Formats: structure tokens, sequence, C-alpha cells
């Protein structure tokens, strides 16, 4: 069953435990042009999830590299458990994404606009800044499911990261 993992899955405390920690933004692709535009500029990103299960929020410490600068932000994501989504209002708009999983327990994906063939996309994250060819195939196989060509994928370059020195300064 190839595209079974693109179906929404409710978020439990176990799910929240699973995503607790440091993750690295690996790659994404979208049919939505706004997200293509903003995500293009991303050279690298790592981040921390610290869920508050009682509040259905996730504390986010984000370390983004664009134009060879480090942009650091903290904020809370809201969790909508039945729907398997997480959200965050930012720069005017509410953003929502489905939390989706691959077979590799060391990776995760966020799904944007999943209900819309004109706008859908997937972003891929791993617990290392570099991914194995196995992890990357599971991600491509999820793109294949959304009929998004592999050549549309935007990648981070862990060579380009400027945030390590701030995260340690923290
Ligand atoms: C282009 N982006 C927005 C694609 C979705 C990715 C995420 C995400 C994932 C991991 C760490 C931080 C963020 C921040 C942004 C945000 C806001 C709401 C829901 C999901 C998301």
């Amino acid at each position: 069953p190839l595209c079974a993992n693109l179906v929404p899955v409710p978020i439990t405390n176990a799910t929240l435990d699973r995503i607790t920690g440091k993750w690295f933004y690996i790659a994404s692709a979208f049919r939505n042009e706004e997200y293509n535009k903003s995500v293009q500029e991303i050279q690298a990103t790592f981040f921390y999830f610290t869920p508050n299960k009682t509040e259905d929020t996730i504390f986010l410490r984000e370390y983004q590299t664009r134009q060879n600068q480090c942009f650091y932000n903290s904020s809370y994501l809201n969790v909508q458990r039945e729907n398997g989504t997480v959200s965050r209002y930012e720069g005017g708009r509410e953003h929502v994404a489905h939390l989706l999983f691959l077979r590799d327990t060391k990776t995760l994906m966020f799904g944007s606009y999943l209900d819309d063939e004109k706008n859908w996309g997937l972003s891929f994250y791993a617990d290392k800044p570099e991914t194995t060819k196995e992890q990357l195939g599971e991600f491509y196989e999820a793109l294949d499911c959304l009929r998004i060509p592999r050549s549309d994928v935007m990648y981070t370059d862990w060579k380009k990261d400027k945030c390590e020195p701030l995260e340690k300064q923290h």
C-alpha cells in the first residue's frame, strides 16, 4: 500500500513523545507557489520541539539560515489532535500542516494543503542534517503519491548552515 502514509493520523501523547527533540529540515516540494517562494530562500534549518501535552501546544525553537545569516525564533505551535495537524499563525496568516510519518522512525514529514491537488506539498525532516538514500526514497515515494516530480524538490545544504554558533551561544 504505497500512499497509505499520506492519510491524516490523529496525534496522541505517544506521537508527541515521538517528535520531541532536535530535527533537521531536509527537503520539501509544493504545488502552492507562495510556499515555493518562501522556502526557496532557506539554506538550512534545525529546530527543537518541546510539546506541552496538557496544553496541546509545542514549543518551537527554530534556527534558520537564509542569505548566510542565522534567523532564530521561538514560538508555540498548536496541536489539533483529532485532525493530526499542527498550526502556527505567522506574519498575518494561520498555517496548518498534517503530521505524517514514514517507515523510518528517525524522520517525519509535514503535509501542507493536503486536501487540494492545486496546492499540496510535503516537507521532510530528519534527526541528522543529512539523510540516507533509504530515508530519501521514502520521501520521494510520498511525492510520487502526490504526483509531485522529484525534480521539484528544494533541498537544504548542511554546508551552508550559520546557526550552530548561536545555538551554542544559547
Ligand atoms: C513551509 N512550512 C510552513 C511547511 C510546514 C512546516 C512547519 C514546521 C515544521 C517543523 C518545524 C517548524 C515548522 C514551522 C512552520 C509550520 C507552521 C505550521 C505548521 C507546520 C509548520
